[PDB]
């Protein structure tokens, strides 16, 4: 299906052998410092081995309440996970300043939550370092016509600003934005109809790990949300997505693992 | 979808409202007698209130090593769980006998492995009480020319001895009948085109819980096969299941209840 790898740098990422598990750092700041602490960046660089041990794939790294001092927060941690977790480490912001930042600190995917649609001058800086860019489904509104077809449209309006910015084909990928400008019930329409971003022809992330719309169907608190993010995350990979970006590395690795070898993936 | 309830006698189950739970009973007999004692009934007694309390919809309760005292082991755990809790049961036997006394003792459903091949004789009984009945596919080998193709002969061989008995479409449920008569690769290839058993026009039950083709694939024991369980029931309900037949009663109901939520059933 797919006739090229995820291009990382040192790290390449094949897409037809397995879902491949985006694992979520723990980002607990310390009260007392600007950021770089010990404290802070040891229960980071933990957390990251934890996960890796788990079957994580990637290492998601985010600071989000000011520009120069995200920097500050982030880039350390990137710095000492990149050093010590032998894993692909993708940096969520949507700041342009800072995604520069945090690749130069050793990140190796950008995960912009607002599809280069915040601060487009951030395309420009996946084209100039030739990194992957994971462009989110957002809007500052949920007054949708249909749905899906306003979710293609505005995803398709991220990857113009990426590709007039010379962002490769290869180097994009798509995300539904599940939870993001979508009432309970869209969150539902758009899991249900998630087979539909497939032919805007670019590997789609799903993350919908311990959301708010699972615990509206279930009426769980986030901690007794494993379950419910469990089976988004089987819906996901059966409808072709091919990276999930969850919490609960060790669980969703497994059923990931069991959904692959089910629909003949690898 | 479904024009009509499953209907079972005190019991009515609704087949468009959600994805019906069947907890699996322990059966840990007493070492000393012939069956009947207290601590094997209260086991049994507890085992289905718990499964109540985590939302099983059905109770499934199993002998399976002579026919008449086969009896012996289940009658009296059938009377004691139909006097407290408040659900159908089912007996797993593949034995007229047997399946003509559970019912006798309050058993609601029967539930066949040879999906009325060893006993064909269980399907007069079935007619004669007017239970469901759940056929599950069995063969004693394993040489398939079209696994699916022939899993649906098979079936379609059940139904006939079923109706030719005076079974009532209304009270016929199918079933795959996973980690049966199947290779590994064989339980994987059934599960990926599970679909096709629809064509049939009958409920279907599947019953993948906690199976060797789990560990086959994650390479892991009994009590570590929790996910991957998760991750067959949730492909099972995308692909049109109406029960699902599980150990881990809490959690597989939680998963149900979200793809449920997303496939927009209910
Ligand atoms: C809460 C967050 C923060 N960053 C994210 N990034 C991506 N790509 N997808 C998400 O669902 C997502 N959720
Ligand atoms: C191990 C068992 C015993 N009885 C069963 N009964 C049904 N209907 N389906 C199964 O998968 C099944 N597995």
């Amino acid at each position: 299906k797919w006739d090229y790898d995820l291009r990382c740098g040192e790290y390449t990422l094949n897409l037809n052998e397995k879902t491949l598990i985006m694992g979520i750092l723990n980002v607990t700041p310390d009260s007392f410092s600007d950021g770089g602490s010990y404290n802070e960046v040891d229960a980071a660089v933990r957390h990251a081995k934890e996960m890796r041990d788990e079957g994580a794939h990637i290492i998601d790294i985010g600071g989000e309440v000011s520009v120069e001092e995200e920097i500050k927060r982030v880039v350390p941690m990137i710095q000492a996970v990149s050093k010590e977790v032998k894993l692909p480490i993708s940096i969520d912001t949507y700041k342009a300043e800072v995604a520069k930042q945090a690749i130069e600190a050793g990140a190796h995917i950008i995960n912009d939550i607002w599809g280069a649609k915040a601060e487009p001058k951030i395309a420009e800086v996946a084209a100039h370092y030739d990194v992957p860019i994971i462009l989110m489904h957002n809007r500052d509104n949920m007054n949708y016509r249909n749905l899906m077809a306003d979710m293609i449209a505005d995803l398709y309006d991220s990857i113009k600003i990426a590709k007039d910015a010379g962002v490769r084909d290869e180097n994009i990928i798509l995300d539904p934005g599940i939870g993001f400008a979508k009432t309970p019930e869209q969150n539902l329409e758009a899991m249900r109809n998630l087979e539909q971003l497939n032919v805007l022809g670019y590997p789609v992330l799903l993350g919908t790990s311990r959301k708010s719309f699972i615990g509206h169907v279930l009426d769980l608190p986030v901690e007794e949300r494993l379950e419910g993010t469990g089976a988004t995350v089987c819906l996901g990979i059966e409808k072709g997505c091919e990276f999930v970006r969850v919490h609960d590395v060790k669980e969703m690795s497994r059923m990931a693992k069991m959904m692959d070898a089910m629909i003949g993936k690898g």
